[PDB]
């Protein structure tokens, strides 16, 4: 029978058919002559609203969709409010192009390849956690994102702000629908969708957020560093063992794709302690190790949910 989300499974079913059915939605389109487009956002661009002189951020969409667009303004909407999501302002088309762009509020963000080397243990709890109260929200919200890595999360580290942007992937979980395993980045996608199972859940995304800790604390990023999809298991079974992979697969009824069979190799599961070294050695601790643990497993249904890994002691110093 497949697998369901062991939280905000049956969500949507009880909201009004209007929210989740993005084709139905209608977005209101406004002129986007509002905006003056200044610069390259370091398709993204620094603009100011040219009545009240506020920055802002412009996202030009790809006006042959409809589906996708629908998809994104809908989500965009349905999240308004939630804590560390990127604020939608305004959904908006060129007056001449009819090219329709979304508005977001503004980020000074911090590039992450430099950011990550001077974080310390408590600033990585702190936006690990501000992370999850994002996830928490979008999963409660019956939406998975299913695009979780470092270039999807903006970080003011002066202001201490973060924000989950860009929900061009993300999707409305309904329990037993089946999905693309064409989402989220190849570095971040979770062992459900390299071995094409279609019927995953919210916890594709907090197998991302694990993939992010490990680099955080660990210092590898990206963590699994895969070449391709095929690779990208292997990496994984590298680590949490290829024995454990074919334990996973046996549960959930997957079949193993046969060009697997030559390059999996024979890997034994890798206590995370292997990891640590001297480069590391001030990041880690056998709480952050336990947390990790709980997130990095095949098994996406025993991950802990976004709400569990908040109760967990790896953030008693955040909360
Ligand atoms: O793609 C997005 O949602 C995005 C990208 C940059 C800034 N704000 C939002």
């Amino acid at each position: 029978a497949g697998s369901r989300a062991r939280v905000y499974a049956e969500v949507n079913s009880l909201r009004s058919r209007e929210y989740w059915d993005y084709e139905a939605h209608v977005p209101s389109w406004g002129n986007q002559d509002d905006y003056q487009l200044v610069r390259k956002l370091g398709e993204v661009f620094e603009a100011i609203n040219i009545t009240n002189n506020e920055r802002v951020v412009v996202k030009i969409l790809k006006p042959v969709k409809k589906k996708k667009i629908k998809r994104e303004v809908k989500i965009l909407e349905n999240l308004r409010g939630g804590t560390n999501i990127i604020k939608l302002i305004d959904t908006v088309k060129d007056p001449v192009s009819k090219t329709p762009a979304l508005v977001f509020e503004y980020i000074n963000n911090t590039d992450f390849k430099q950011l990550y080397q001077i974080l310390t243990d408590f600033d990585i709890r702190f936006y690990m956690y501000e992370l999850l109260k994002a996830l928490d929200y979008c999963h409660s919200k019956g939406i998975m994102h299913r695009d979780v890595k470092p270039h999807n999360v903006m970080i003011d580290h002066q202001q201490k702000k973060l924000r989950l942007i860009d929900w061009g992937l993300a999707e409305f979980y309904h329990p037993a629908q089946e999905y693309n395993v064409r989402v989220a980045s190849r570095y971040f996608k979770g062992p459900e969708l390299l071995v094409d199972y279609q019927m995953y859940d919210y916890s594709l995304d907090m197998w991302s957020l694990g993939c992010m800790l490990a680099s955080m604390i660990f210092r590898r990023e990206p963590f699994f560093h895969g070449q391709d999809n095929y690779d990208q298991l292997v990496r994984i079974a590298k680590v949490l063992g290829t024995e454990e992979l074919y334990g996973y697969l046996k549960k959930y009824h997957i079949d193993l794709d046969p060009h697997f069979n030559d390059i999996l190799g024979q890997h034994s599961r890798k206590r995370w302690e292997n990891f640590i070294h001297s480069e590391n050695r001030h990041l880690v601790s056998p709480e952050a190790l336990d947390l990790l643990d709980k997130l990095l497993r095949y098994d996406h249904q025993q991950r802990l949910t976004a709400k569990e890994a908040m109760e967990h002691p790896y953030f008693y110093p955040v909360v």
